[PDB]
């Protein structure tokens, strides 16, 4: 408030800039060495007292008058805690630069001290500027079923430290953010032309029908209804040939299927192969 | 205690003061060079020996008159020791600074090494930050069973830098801070809409009533008590299919479950879809 | 706008150039100094309030006039709400420091409070850092089919931060550039000369027959169409000789195989060795 | 020893304090850039070789006069050691600063060679800081059996740097106190009403009985004395349904077991669950 | 091009050096604050804006005249746009240094911001300083097979940041060479004297042949052709002996096989090695 | 030496104090500018050049006289050649800093330059911390069988920078000692009330009579001599029944086996225990 | 050479200095302030350009004239690049500090940019280090089959950076030398008195006649030839035991084996202790 905290903190600094220093010429030690480190030093010391007002009357102003702030009661009173060792720590620490007491000796415990707390709030405010650069670079949004680090899950919330997103068993999994700028974001939603890749072993002792089953899967994969073929084709190839068996590893490309329509299509398509090779007379292998 | 403290700390810079230097001009080398390296020489040198005094009277204040204080007395008789090696620290390099002597050398052995308790606390300091800002971001409260490392438990307490949480052997895990600034927080109890993904095998060796079955089960799925259908619909779909079997996975979505309502229907919902499919008189798989 | 926002900007400084500093010489505290502190000292604050409104007249020129700019709105609204406090920071960084109150305990906050964001912008800047090395050093384009981290997929997008690419299920992952300059990058589609590396267990109980195999098959491989030569020989030998068997891992070496036509190489290839094997009357292993 | 060691320190700063240079005015270049440079570099060569002496009269004091002090002998011969290249490096890095003669080229030789010492002693006083907040924090007591890391064992002795703690096969382990602010601490004798959560495979082939068995077995672990109820209720559902069986996840909660009738109930409640599945017909199974 | 760009450049600072600031002593505050600040103020500001034009000459010399350079278009034009905001870093830091204006307040803007660029410049840098370490220390050269992290392949291409091996599967590896810095190279192709280390499961239920069997398997192997003796004798040993074998773990030591002749021999050894012991009447184990 | 080395050291700064600098005044641009930059100036020019002559005298009082030194040759000869750069680091970085010709562009190409290597000598510097910390802390002793990151082996050796201790296949190991400040060391020596944590499983189809089996091993364990019991009792309960068994975990504690002693005792009481199950009837299980 | 290259470097700076500088004392604006800034200005920018006289006069004396150096061509060809940006960036930033232009803005671009090169050159600087004090603690020689990260081999070369040693398969790895600072390294050579830990698994269906086997078998170890017994005794006790067998771990203490008579004593070992075995009637076991 600029229209009544500077008071007793503006008041009290036109006070001792007229009542003592600036009036007052007395030559007993007072303006070679006592005019700069007593206005800087008394400017400062209350305005340190200027912002201790500021800053307490959002005591009065947010959480006595309105309903606990736009934070809540405990995040308020807390904040009117840590903002108090904030300027303690920034009040003796320019005031004891202004007066010239321990100028350098008090700057690098202050220096060194408030550097402590940067190498230590690489973490949350590491999140802080991921989460403020997720804002940049938008990897996803509040629909899209992302993973980061087997975090699969669609994401309730973008916040500023931590992105909450709903598991695969239905959690609000809270991930901080910094796990987006330094990991993989596999975003699931913003996901044209999905694929298959299923195996089908197969008992056959012939290896040479073999080549009319691949190509009747790939006949029945390119002749499927939603199946997206402008990209890779679907192949249908054998692998890991062994005493009775090759397992055929069936690959295809459906078109943005929507998770009920797919798992339809991943059962359909699997059955319909089967099918194709019941025709062929081969049963299906033991693995 | 500022009325009886300043007796020794302040009187005896008010005698240094008077007694010797402001009243007295000895010409004999005690202006353009002791003047001011024995002011601020002996202001800090009674000022760090008024902050011993202030500091050993919760000695008296706080241990030997009150019970023990607000810490226990292995806590603060170790807090009147750690706090006499930062005041002896900032005693010598400030009344070093001031004094002139060795000025910029042990600033430079005591900014580095207090830098290097600046370099070791990040994990200490780390944990009070991180549980500082777990005051702002809230990812979880005194009830809510939450997992950051595979650590799964119920929250006990919330600390400035370990919050301990009840483990699922209900066992006290104490867990630092830092490890939910800069890891995944699966907050499991503000979770709704829970999920079943279960596993089904069942030796067919039909693979054509399968659509049946795969049809049926969703139709118990959907039409079952406590089971939320306004997410992702309840799947019954196929996969891994071998010489005899294939193996359905059964999803659904329930509704809030109190961890004993909850496994009643896991039991239920699987117990109901294995009656399902002895009713098509196909019996289950050997996986 | 340097023809529009400098009138307040501008022409209040020289008004506090010309009114009362520089015209007037009055002998009361005004020139010895205050002639640079409320130059310097206002110069600054009144060039900060010139690139407040530089700044947040892209509000009214960039998302109000023009249709929300070349970023989005929401992308352009907390650009002027983070470069208005990185204008306030070197607002009060630099008014401090010319007004002389407190500079190098502003500075020592200012710069460690602003090395705390130089700790934590390493993963967002070291992509951004990243990914203009990717512009230099060029490992892909908008279609090889890279992998940096078991992240197999066909590049869609390069970004500044993190490049998206299609993953082998067809979602678009976005890997951030920084695992791009500590990784490895297998780029699969500057490639020549594939290879097949297959094995072939087979029941032998010869032992002696089997240098007659593997020449076979080797004569198979460099009498195959689609082989490349000129680098490493189609090698067959075996390994893993047990109770009734030995596995021969054929390796061959293709020629700029497209995806398609190559599993029906990769088939065929081994289709033909097991008609090799089949010729010799051995049949194939257990493993 | 301030009554016995300043004669050479304090009595040679006297006499180049008197002696040379106080009493003597000598023109000849002694005053002007001398009578700093050899006071100030004169009282810091005779104070470093003051706490030369008040360091080596710990040699006298300590390990030769008390029986090796109250650390040992070959802890006590490098600390005056170890104190005494700590006593040269501010030796020469202050006795350089105050006579001005490299004072910024040995000030970054001994600021960056010792902090080549605080890049490095980051374990060291890590395990100092960590161990310093183990005090205040108290995760564990001299009977805890905690676990860090899979460090499962009851705390011998809680020091500054490494607490040993008594594994569980009764080996002292001596764990740095690092690995307790940066790592989970399953504090286990803080610990009331410990869990069970066995698992009992069961032959049914009958898939209709088992609501029964899990409503009967539930009948035993809640009418069971030393169960624990006003937390999670005792629980047995069944999970992976396969060919022949059902395992069901017996899960209860004790109160305050003391290890040997801990393991008397959890062999107890599973065998009396064994006798109700075999009261219902059913055998064991294969898993 | 130091012949015609110092125009504008040069040619108006040699204008504001003899117009206004060396030839006009004008007294209306001009000497004693503006000689310097508008000197070095103003030779910086016709500095920067010299380098300005040799830079964006760049633009007309090497690509719009000569074939878009040494690099690439897109190469070189991002090349001078992060070289203009490198060129601007340093226009206003020096500019501002020089004015006097903010001076160590634009120095901790862009010292500070300027080591964010050093902290996330330690992927991309310490690839060209460990490129620039390869060219020194020399592992490997243009047809060495070397590995570094199981990224077995034959160096293509030695970059300043990433030299490309061509992988076992024959796909360009991209390896950033601080992967060559920090981890083993396993240099393939600089390799003399090869070995075996095979192993032959042996049913023998005998345990008494087998020291015969044991010495007739180093005759062969020490009477083999290219076989090196120098170094490590040919091993033939038994371990792992169970209910009714001994596995011979068979080793030797070949000479500068060529990958085509290696393969032969692993073969023959392992041949002739199972019909020394099929000469001994034991038949092959079960593992 | 200090008798016969300052003579063209220090005799040469005697001489050019003497001759050029203190008796000659000459006023040619000699006492301004030139008095403080070519004595401090030639001071350090002519320390450095004396402490390369009591460097390079090692050569001739330690190797050439002595018979290679408390070190080796090889050790000393790169100490005369590590010291003679650390020597012209200094001594550029001094000479430099006095002479005033690049004073703060050479201390920061050389304290930039100097912690480069503050930077790299975290490895070699942290062991020798530890190691320097492993002489106060005191984790072992030269018999202790350690180990520390499954590096069990007794301790052969305790350096500065590595302990050795030989292994468990009697390899020396070479331990560096920052493996002691940031790991576990399981110190095995100073172990009293060594344990056994045995299985049993056991083929029962019974599951009523084993309270009796587990009663009478647990009478077993507690009458065994050479077995302690103020610790932990000796426990014997059954876990992971199955179809046919249940698998008895035999826990007791021993008292201070010395490795010959130790495994007669953890095979008699394995083989007793063994008896009492044969005595009840019941034969051993599967697993 | 400093007999032939100072002509234009030094005779231009006797030239700066005696025709403009020294002798002409011209009072427009020469003397107050550009008397200091041209002459360590062009001392420095004619030291600069001295040094790259006796930089690239390593061309002409090294690799013109002598056969491409003690380096190769390659390497001194970029020796000359990456030590002529090396002494421009000393150059300019040298150079611009004498002349006052830009002193502390190009210093923190060229300190910070220089601590880039300190970021980064953590890696080669700390294998430069490591592999510097590999010298003085000595871990191995150049026949040494050490182990670093199972990175076994006999130790080829000791380089500066990086050791090279002959890997299991004969293929010499090249390790950096910071994995031996900051790992183990299981020195395999400087070892006596090796050992073998082999097991022996037994079906008996006896347990009570393995007191007997077990103590035969350890006659059979100490009174073997080549055995070490000052150490820990030759020790066979059982673990294991199950339903038809116990595996019995043989340990026992050779000396001093060469890897040849090795084998065969880890051969006769086992078959002996497996004739002990079949002399009590019980054969071995099926694991």
């Amino acid at each position: 408030f600029w229209g009544a905290l500077e008071d007793p903190a503006r008041y009290l600094v036109t006070f001792i800039a007229f009542a003592q220093i600036a009036a007052m010429v007395a030559p007993t030690t007072a303006i070679a060495q006592y005019f700069s480190p007593t206005v800087k030093g008394a400017v400062i010391l209350s305005l340190v007292w200027f912002l201790y007002r500021w800053k307490t009357n959002v005591i009065t102003r947010m959480l006595s008058a309105k309903s606990f702030g736009g934070l809540d009661r405990e995040k308020v009173l807390t904040l009117d805690k840590v903002s108090s060792v904030g300027l303690f720590a920034i009040g003796l620490m320019a005031s004891a630069e202004a007066c010239g007491v321990a100028v350098q000796s008090i700057l690098t415990v202050g220096g060194v001290g408030g550097v402590a707390t940067a190498f230590a709030a690489r973490d949350i405010l590491g999140n802080v500027l991921s989460g403020l650069s997720m804002q940049f670079s938008r990897p996803f949004s509040m629909g899209d079923t992302i993973k980061a680090g087997s975090v699969e899950g669609q994401v309730i919330e973008m916040g500023l430290t931590t992105t909450s997103l709903l598991n695969a068993e239905k959690f609000p999994v809270l991930v901080p953010n910094s796990l987006f700028s330094s990991q993989v974001i596999v975003n699931k939603s913003r996901a044209q032309w999905r694929a298959i890749a299923s195996k089908i072993p197969l008992q056959i002792d012939d290896l040479d029908m073999i080549p009319q089953i691949s190509n009747e899967i790939k006949e029945m994969l390119r002749s499927n209804t939603k199946v997206f073929l402008g990209k890779e084709a679907p192949h249908c190839y054998l692998s890991r040939v062994e005493k009775s068996f090759a397992e055929l590893t069936i690959g295809c490309n459906l078109i943005r299927m929507g998770k009920e329509e797919l798992y339809n299509t991943q059962q359909e398509v699997l059955l319909e192969a089967v099918k194709i090779i019941k025709k062929h007379g081969v049963s299906l292998g033991t693995t």
